[PDB]
């Protein structure tokens, strides 16, 4: 549960078994289950992101229904319709249940606060390469819950990790 006067972070992140997360501006694959996975968890909530995700998000598609949506940047030009652009996340973080939706710059920004990671990883061969966009590294601090392998309708399998810390 969740007290209305805490400030609960979370991660959710979909990556390739390398902990690729994005390539070239986007998800270098698409899975049904997860984007379905994605919006059970956040929805209703606050959804930070980074301006790098914002610009990965079709313009048709943006803000993302049902939940505050926040997007970090330091450019004090860069506007996002619909949403709220913040400087830091101090700013970001004023919700009782906020969910960090990406990117890695991001991700591992808000590491430090997070007491929760919802993880789907694509068993998807995708090495690391150049700059890509990576999941962010959980020390032994963090405690995981880590699911069996299950098979997407589109032919790829998948899993579930739920991580905690105090
Ligand atoms: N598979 C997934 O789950 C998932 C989820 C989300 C995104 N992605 C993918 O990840 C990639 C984007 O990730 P990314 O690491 O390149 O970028 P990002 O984390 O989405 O955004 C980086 C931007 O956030 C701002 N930022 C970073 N640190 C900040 C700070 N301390 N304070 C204020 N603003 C800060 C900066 O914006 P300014 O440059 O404007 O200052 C920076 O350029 C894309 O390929 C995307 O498709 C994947
Ligand atoms: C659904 C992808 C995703 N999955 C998990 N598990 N965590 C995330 N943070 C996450 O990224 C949400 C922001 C980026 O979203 C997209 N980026 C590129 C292409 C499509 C989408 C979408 C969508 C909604 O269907
Ligand atoms: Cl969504």
């Amino acid at each position: 549960l969740v007290p209305r006067g805490s400030h609960m972070v979370g991660l959710i992140w979909a990556q390739a078994t390398s902990g690729v997360i994005g390539r070239g501006g986007d998800i270098p694959w698409r899975l049904p289950e997860d984007q379905a996975h994605f919006r059970e968890i956040t929805m209703g909530h606050t959804i930070v992101m980074g301006r790098r995700t914002w610009d990965s998000l079709p313009a048709k598609v943006r803000p993302l229904p049902g939940r505050r949506n926040v997007v970090l940047s330091r450019q004090a030009d860069f506007m996002a319709s619909g949403a709220e652009v913040v400087g830091s996340l101090e700013e970001a973080l004023t919700s009782p249940e906020t969910w960090v939706i990406g990117g890695g710059q991001v991700y591992a920004l808000a590491l430090p606060y997070a007491t929760r990671c919802e993880v789907t990883e694509v068993d998807i061969g995708l090495p690391r390469e150049a700059g890509d966009a990576l999941a962010p590294v959980l020390d032994e601090t963090w405690r995981g819950e880590t699911g069996e392998w299950r098979f997407s309708r589109s032919g790829l399998r998948y899993r579930l990790y739920s991580y905690h810390r105090s």
